[PDB]
């Protein structure tokens, strides 16, 4: 009974909802808005709890990037209030390594964010880790052998096409191998042992291309597009299926959600969103 939850985004403004995604039956349920609406968030889980880290309210009456860490409980409809970050991070990147939050690089201001901190949800605390080679917002994130890999973004003079990889047990980053084309905002996530870096930015361009790293052959390589170019699309895995729901397309704010499966090596369309929006963050449990 794992959902797909996509939670925030943006139309017109930062938004507040919270609803899910069941790929068995096809259906939406419409869960407990946020407290505070916010796009450019990210969206993990540990413990069967979700979590929204970071991110922007870009409202009517102004407008304000978040340090904050809020929970739901599925079991209770219920957001809490958590520990905020040591800084606001807008457009974040987040990853799980044993049940702790990363929270990598996004942008306070045009402060774009290097740093990294691991929150701990049993004490509830953030602490600072060692920063990475590269400031980062519109940054993917993605774990792979308790590997925590920062893939693209803009590091507040040029889009970036490289990635690097943290060693949480040693506290260092290293460069791996740059990626086929620029992206920031990309959909990155893991799936069969390989990293997916989906869509993006490039400069000039909306992205639909697709390329997934290999982690022992230290290549990028180019998969099938998506049938939608797309940015700030939230994107997950579920049940060997990669989920891209919405985006940004340039013009307009999908309400599309593309599903890839890496055995036909192909994409379909499987649902819709219940209205068009950018930036989300979506993670399952
Ligand atoms: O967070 C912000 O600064 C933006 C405020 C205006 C629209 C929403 C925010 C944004 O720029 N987003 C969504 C969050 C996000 C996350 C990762 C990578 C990129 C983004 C961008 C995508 N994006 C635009 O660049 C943009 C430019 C103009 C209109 C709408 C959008 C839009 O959704």
């Amino acid at each position: 009974g794992r959902l797909i939850y996509t939670a925030g985004g943006y139309f017109r403004q930062s938004l507040s909802y919270l609803e899910a995604y069941n790929p068995s039956d096809g259906t939406w349920l419409r869960l407990a808005d946020l407290q505070v609406p916010r796009s450019g968030l990210a969206g993990c889980v540990v413990g069967g709890l979700l979590y929204a880290v970071g991110g922007r309210n870009n409202s009517p009456d102004g407008n304000t990037d978040s340090s904050a860490l809020d929970c739901y409980n599925p079991m209770t409809n219920q957001w809490s209030p958590c520990a905020p970050m040591s800084v606001p991070r807008n457009r974040i990147g987040v990853g799980v390594i044993d049940g702790h939050i990363y929270a990598v690089g996004g942008s306070h201001g045009c402060i774009h964010h290097n740093s990294v901190e691991r929150y701990e949800p049993e004490r509830d605390e953030w602490h600072l880790v060692a920063p990475m080679l590269t400031r980062r917002i519109g940054v993917g994130v993605a774990v792979l052998n308790r590997l925590l890999y920062a893939v693209g973004g803009f590091d507040g003079t040029n889009r970036l096409n490289s990635a690097e990889c943290y060693y949480p047990e040693r506290n260092e980053w290293r460069m791996i191998t740059a990626m086929n084309t620029i992206r920031s905002g990309a959909g990155v996530c893991v799936l069969h042992n390989c990293i997916y870096a989906a869509g993006g930015y490039d400069g000039q361009d909306q992205l639909n291309s697709v390329e997934r790293y290999d982690v022992e052959t230290e290549t990028w390589t180019f998969v099938a597009p998506m049938k939608h170019r797309r940015s700030a699309l939230g994107i997950t895995v579920h049940q060997g299926r990669i989920y891209v729901l919405g985006g940004y397309d340039g013009h307009t704010f999908l309400d599309s959600v593309e599903c890839y499966d890496p055995d036909t090596d192909t994409w379909s369309e499987v649902t819709r969103m219940t209205s068009g929006r950018s930036g989300v963050g979506v993670a399952v449990t």
